[PDB]
């Protein structure tokens, strides 16, 4: 089998990506965060406070003749941006592009932080790293992937994220028609749980490649690029203005900036992120100070290729027995 479905961002700086999934029977269309950093799939449902809904479309499970309880059940989350979720799970038919898995566990949120309320275009997440990082107990569930991948045509999905524009996941087959020249593979080590690898290095504009190790992981549901402080430094240091702020939390630059790319090595191959790509705009309505797209991991403890990088290229989650991942240009 394989199953395709557009994914969207959500505002007009591709903060994330949205992409339509059918829950339940008869179907519940719920447009959730595709999140390769993370290994739950929750909603918000009919048991979320319901202070805490503003907006979502929920998920009821007593409304669907598939969903089964997961007796004694729980979950939850806090993500690297501070944010949570907790709640129960059910087991409920769940597709994605036409790709169907019956049985997956559907977590449905009881209670949301408050940045997930906020955003009303969000009705919950979608999990695509290992599902040794499910948060489920005391019997830990496995992601939509791991439950379709047996039935896959390949045990893959692939990720296409548009630059203001709609992008689309892909499972169980690479589409050659996506990308440009060829795939370069890398290796992945699952040792944390993330789709973690080693990019051979970076540029900065047309500046010459610094071959250096840079591990990190490949996250869609992370909006920016962190990196160590060295190579941030580096980047805007190209950038007239270009500082620093405490007070905002990151790298500002003059609105009116022209920005440069950045290149990341995957093996012998370059993936180019061009300049306005790293722009995050004006740090709060009617600013000229535009917020950087291109961060310093210094304070995460591990680099993270958010969708900044990864919507710069075909990306390919190749989950056979040892996984690996790809990235082409487009």
């Amino acid at each position: 089998s394989t199953g395709s479905a557009t994914t969207t961002p959500i505002d007009s700086l591709d903060d994330a990506y949205i992409t339509p999934v059918q829950i339940g029977t008869p179907a519940q269309t719920l447009n959730l965060d595709f999140d390769t950093g993370s290994s739950d799939l929750w909603v918000f449902s009919s048991e979320t406070t319901a202070s805490e809904v503003d907006g979502q479309t929920i998920y009821t499970p007593s409304k669907s003749t598939t969903a089964k309880l997961l007796s004694g059940a729980t979950w939850s989350i806090s993500y690297g941006d501070g944010s949570s979720s907790s709640g129960d799970v059910y087991t409920d038919t769940v597709s994605v592009g036409g790709l169907t898995v019956t049985g997956q566990a559907v977590e449905s949120a009881k209670k949301v932080s408050s940045s997930f309320t906020e955003d009303s275009t969000i009705d919950g997440l979608l999990g695509l790293a290992f599902s040794t990082l499910n948060t489920v107990s005391p019997t830990q569930q496995k992601t939509f992937f791991d439950n379709a991948k047996a039935s896959l045509d390949s045990p893959v999905f692939t990720a296409d994220l548009g630059y203001h524009a709609p992008g689309t996941y892909n499972f169980g087959f690479i589409d050659t028609t996506a990308y440009t020249g060829s795939i370069t593979y890398t290796a992945v080590s699952t040792k944390q749980g993330f789709w973690e690898w080693t990019s051979t290095g970076y540029a900065v504009g047309s500046g010459t490649f610094k071959s250096t190790s840079i591990d990190g992981i490949a996250d869609t549901g992370t909006t920016l690029l962190y990196l160590p402080a060295t190579v941030v430094s580096a980047y805007w240091a190209q950038v007239s203005g270009a500082k620093s702020s405490s007070s905002v939390g990151g790298y500002v630059f003059p609105c009116s900036a022209t920005l440069p790319s950045f290149t990341f090595g995957v093996g012998s191959a370059r993936i180019v992120i061009p300049g306005d790509y790293i722009d995050f705009g004006p740090i709060s309505t009617g600013s000229s100070s535009c917020f950087g797209g291109i961060q310093s991991s210094a304070g995460i403890g591990i680099n993270i290729f958010g969708d900044v990088a990864l919507k710069a290229a075909f990306v390919v989650f190749n989950g056979a027995t040892t996984p690996t991942l790809g990235f082409a240009s487009k």
